[PDB]
C-alpha cells in the first residue's frame, strides 16, 4: 500500500516497510504534523504501517470532510486495538449504531440540562476551594493537576450517578477504586493483524477489575440516559457510554484546567485581569451561576486561547467510506482522513506570533478573523465534542472559584517554558507547580 | 457470541467452544444441513466457530433474501481467509465494488455473446468425441472427469483467450501448465483472527506460480472486457476475473457433466429417450447449433434433474449488512444468512422420491410445480450466477456430441450407488468410471 500517494501524486515522506513513517514520530506526532505542514503544503500522505493517512490542512476542503459529506463518507473514525465491549461506546461506534447512540445522547447534553446541572457541580467548588486552602498554607508548590483531578472526578461521579464523593479525602469509596484506573499502543499500527487476536482474546485496554465493578454498578447522565429509554437501549451499552463520559469528565477537564494556571501564573497581567472581571460580576466571592458564567467574556477568552495552544484531541480523523472526490482531490477508500488541530492552531499563516498566549485574539472584534475550521478544539461537523458546553461550563465555573479566593505564581518547580510530553495524550512532559497565595 | 439464537429464541444445535458446531460436519456439511432440516423446521441457527449462521428453508424468506432485501441488507457472501489481490474479484468483491464489477461484466454473459460463442466451442467437441473415440476402443473403463476436464479447459481457453490447445495431447502449451494448478482451509473457522495476519504474510490460497503467469499473459471474454474500458477498470482487476471463470468453466463444467454420465449409464432408459431426441433434431450426428440446443426439451429436463441431485453450490449465504426483520423474524447485523440448497433439493416435502433420477420432474407439465426459491442451482437474485447460460450451453454442446457418436454403460469399477466426498466441494467420492460404446 506504500505506492498509493505516490500513485495519486500526493507528496510525503518516504515511508520504510512494514513500519511506514511511524519512526518519524519520535519527536512526538504534533511536531511530525507540523514538520510536514511547513515543506509539503495544504496536503500530504504518509503510512501508520500500512495505513494510509492523508492530512488537509485548506478550510474548504476540511469543511467537506467532518460537516457536508459526513453521513456519507466520512462517519467514522479509526478504530485502534482490542475494543471489547467498548465497541458500543459514541465514541468509537460506527455508521448507524453511532447515529442510534448519537440520538439517544444529544438531549442528555442540552444547554437545559447542564443548567440544571450547575447548581450539584458548584458545590464541589467549594469543596475545591477547602482542598486548595489547605495545601496553599504549606507554603510550598502545588500540583494542580490532582487538586483539579480531584475536582473534576467529584463533578463526574454526582452529576452522573449522584455519586457525592470527596475524592481526594476519601480514597476509600467505593466509587474511587474503579475510577482509579483511567509501549503496547504502538505495536498496534505495525501489527494491525493482531487486533482480531486480542478481540478473543479477551485483553481489554483496561483491568478486568474496572468493568466488572461498573457493570454492576449499573440531575445526572445516568438518570436521562435511562430516562430515554434504531430506537432502543442496552445494559451493557450504558455502562460502555458511561466509562466513556469518566475519562473525558476527568483526563480533559484536569489537564486543560492545568493548562490554563500556568498560563496565568505566567501571565499575571491576565490573571488579575480575570480576577476583576469575576469580582465585577460576582461581587465579594459571590456564587457563581450558569446565566453569570456566559457574562465573563475575558474568562471565555482565556480559555478559548488555552485550547488554541494546548488543542488534547491534536488531531481530527474520518475514515473514507467510499470513493470520493473532494475540493477537486480524489480520496480512495480505506484511506484515513486527517486534521492537524494542533499544527493548524500553531501556524504562523492564520495566527500571529502563534507561540504567544495572547487571550485578546479571542475579543468580540477579532473573533471574527477565526476560521472554525482551523481552530477546531472540539471538532465540527454532526461528530463533534458532544459534550463541548458540559466542559466549558465545567472548567469555568472552577476557575471562578478557584481565583476568587486564590492567585498562582510560578515557583523554581515550575517548568518555564512548558514543554509537551512526547507520549499519546496531550500533558505537560513534567506536572505544573505553582505557588499558591491566598486572598 | 455462542448464546444468540438461544436469546432470540431460535432453536439449533448446542455449540462447543471456540469450535462451535464445526465437529457435526464430520458427516459433511450437507448430511449436517439435512439432519437439522429434519428435526428444526424452517429455520435454525448455528456456529461457524463464533459466526452465527442462520439457515432459513421458507420460499418467501428466501426471496427476501435472495431478491427483494439484496442491495440493502444481504449484498455480500461470506468471505474466507487470505484472498489477495482476489478481493477484487466479482464473486468475492462487496457492496458497490460488487455492482461495479457486476455491470461492467454482464454484457459479456449475454445471449447474443453467447451465441457467437457457439461456432468456436463446437469444435471442441469434434476433439472431445476423438479423445473419447481412442480411449474407448480399449475396452476398459474411462474417467469422464478428465476427458470432459480437457474439454471443459478447451472452452475456457479459447473463448476467453483464444487459446486453441488440445489440453489432453498438449501437456506442453504454457496455458495448460499454470491452470493445471487450479485439511488448512478449515483452521480458518476456528481461528478467524488468522486472516489479517496471512493477508501480510501474503500466502495467497494459490502458488506464485500461478498469479505471476497470467498477470504477464495478461469472441472471448478478454476482448469483452477490455472491449467495455464507479465507471473504471484496471489491469489486476482484469486476472482476477479470468481466474475466476477458469475455475468455473472447469471444476464446475466437468463435475456436472461427470454427474450427468453417471446417471445416463444408471438409466439407460434415459440415455436412449435423450439419443432419439438428439437424432431426430439433429439427423444423423449434425453439428448442433445455439438456436438448435434450445430445441431439446429432455435433454433439459437431463441437466435440470442432476442439478438437482447434485447443487455443486450445495449452500447460497449472504451476510446481514444492518438489522432487519424479515417475513416475521429479526436477523441481527453480521449473522450468515445461509440456504441449504442441498437439502432442499431433496426435501420429501417439496419432492416426491427425492433420491430418484427423475428428469420427467421437469417436463413443461410439472415444471410449474416447482418453487423458484426452493430449486436453487445458479442462486438468485441481482447476485445469481451470471454465467449460468454459458454453462447450460456448454455441458449440453458437450452431451450432445458425446452421445451421439456414443453409448454409456457401467462396469465392476462403477460406485453404485454413488456416494459423495465428504469435503469442501461438492463431487464423487471416487471418480466416475463407466464403460463407452460406440454406434
Ligand atoms: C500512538 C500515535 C501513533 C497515535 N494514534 C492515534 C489514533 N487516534 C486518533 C486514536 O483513536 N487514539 C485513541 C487512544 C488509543 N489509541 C492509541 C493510538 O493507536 C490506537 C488508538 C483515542 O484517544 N481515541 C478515542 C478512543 C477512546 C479514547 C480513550 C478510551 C479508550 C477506551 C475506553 C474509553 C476511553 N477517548 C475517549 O473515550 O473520548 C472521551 C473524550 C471526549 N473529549 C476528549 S476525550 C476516540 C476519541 C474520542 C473523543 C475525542 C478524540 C478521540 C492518536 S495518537
Ligand atoms: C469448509 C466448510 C465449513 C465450508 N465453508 C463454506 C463457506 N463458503 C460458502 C465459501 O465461501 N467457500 C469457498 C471455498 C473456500 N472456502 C472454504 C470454506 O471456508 C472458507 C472459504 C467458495 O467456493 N466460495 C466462492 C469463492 C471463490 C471460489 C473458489 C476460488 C477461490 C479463490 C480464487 C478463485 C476461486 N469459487 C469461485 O471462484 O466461483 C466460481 C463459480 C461459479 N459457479 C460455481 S463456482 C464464492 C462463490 C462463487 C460462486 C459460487 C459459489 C461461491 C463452504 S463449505
Ligand atoms: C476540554 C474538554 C474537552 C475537549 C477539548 C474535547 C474535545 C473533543 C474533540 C476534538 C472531539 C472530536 C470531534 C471530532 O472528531 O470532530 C471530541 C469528541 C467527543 N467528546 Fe469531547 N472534549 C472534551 C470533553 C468532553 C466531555 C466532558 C465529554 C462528555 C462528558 C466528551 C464527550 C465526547 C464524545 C462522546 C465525543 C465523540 C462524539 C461522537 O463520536 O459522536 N468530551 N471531544
Ligand atoms: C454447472 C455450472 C455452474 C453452476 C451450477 C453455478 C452455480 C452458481 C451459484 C449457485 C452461484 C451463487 C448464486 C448466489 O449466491 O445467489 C454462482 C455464482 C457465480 N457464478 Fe456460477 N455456476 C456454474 C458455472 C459458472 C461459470 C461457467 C461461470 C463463468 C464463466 C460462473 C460464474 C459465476 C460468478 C461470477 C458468480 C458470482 C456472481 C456475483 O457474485 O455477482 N459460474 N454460480
Amino acid at each position: 500500500s506504500h505506492g498509493l500517494f505516490k500513485k495519486l501524486g500526493i507528496p510525503g515522506p518516504t515511508p520504510l516497510p512494514f513500519l511506514g513513517n511511524i519512526l518519524s514520530y519520535h519527536k512526538g506526532f504534533c511536531m511530525f504534523d507540523m514538520e510536514c505542514h511547513k515543506k509539503y503544503g495544504k496536503v500530504w500522505g504518509f503510512y501508520d504501517g500500512q495505513q494510509p493517512v492523508l492530512a488537509i490542512t485548506d478550510p474548504d476542503m476540511i469543511k467537506t470532510v467532518l460537516v457536508k459529506e459526513c453521513y456519507s463518507v466520512f462517519t467514522n473514525r479509526r478504530p485502534f486495538g482490542p475494543v471489547g465491549f467498548m465497541k458500543s461506546a459514541i465514541s468509537i461506534a460506527e455508521d448507524e449504531e453511532w447515529k442510534r447512540l448519537r440520538s439517544l445522547l444529544s438531549p442528555t447534553f442540552t444547554s437545559g440540562k447542564l443548567k440544571e446541572m450547575v447548581p450539584i457541580i458548584a458545590q464541589y467548588g467549594d469543596v475545591l476551594v477547602r482542598n486548595l486552602r489547605r495545601e496553599a498554607e504549606t507554603g510550598k508548590p502545588v500540583t494542580l493537576k490532582d487538586v483539579f483531578g480531584a475536582y473534576s472526578m467529584d463533578v463526574i461521579t454526582s452529576t452522573s450517578f449522584g455519586v457525592n464523593i470527596d475524592s481526594l479525602n476519601n480514597p476509600q469509596d467505593p466509587f474511587v477504586e474503579n475510577t482509579k484506573k483511567l509501549p503496547f499502543f504502538l505495536s498496534i499500527t505495525v501489527f494491525p493483524f493482531l487486533i482480531p487476536i486480542l478481540e478473543v482474546l479477551n485483553i481489554c485496554v483496561f483491568p478486568r477489575e474496572v468493568t466488572n465493578f461498573l457493570r454492576k454498578s449499573v440531575v445526572d447522565f445516568l438518570q436521562l440516559m435511562i430516562d430515554s429509554q434504531h430506537k432502543a437501549l442496552s445494559d451493557l451499552e450504558l455502562v460502555a457510554q458511561s466509562i466513556i463520559f469518566i475519562f473525558a469528565g476527568y483526563e480533559t477537564t484536569s489537564s486543560v484546567l492545568s493548562f490554563i494556571m500556568y498560563e496565568l501564573a505566567t501571565h499575571p497581567d491576565v490573571q488579575q485581569k480575570l480576577q476583576e472581571e469575576i469580582d465585577a460580576v460576582l461581587p465579594n466571592k459571590a456564587p457563581p451561576t450558569y446565566d453569570t458564567v456566559l457574562q465573563m467574556e475575558y474568562l471565555d477568552m482565556v480559555v478559548n486561547e488555552t485550547l488554541r495552544l494546548f488543542p488534547i484531541a491534536m488531531r481530527l480523523e474520518r475514515v473514507c467510506k467510499k470513493d470520493v472526490e473532494i475540493n477537486g482531490m480524489f480520496i480512495p477508500k480505506g484511506v484515513v482522513v486527517m486534521i492537524p488541530s494542533y499544527a493548524l492552531h500553531r501556524d504562523p499563516k492564520y495566527w500571529t506570533e502563534p507561540e504567544k498566549f495572547l487571550p485578546e485574539r479571542f475579543s468580540k472584534k477579532n473573533k471574527d478573523n477565526i476560521d472554525p475550521y482551523i481552530y477546531t478544539p472540539f471538532g465540527s461537523g454532526p461528530r463533534n465534542c458532544i459534550g463541548m458546553r458540559f466542559a466549558l461550563m465545567n472548567m469555568k465555573l472552577a476557575l471562578i472559584r478557584v481565583l476568587q479566593n486564590f492567585s498562582f505564581k510560578p515557583c523554581k518547580e515550575t517548568q518555564i517554558p512548558l514543554k509537551l510530553s512526547l507520549g499519546g495524550l496531550l500533558q505537560p512532559e513534567k506536572p505544573v507547580v505553582l505557588k499558591v497565595e491566598s486572598r
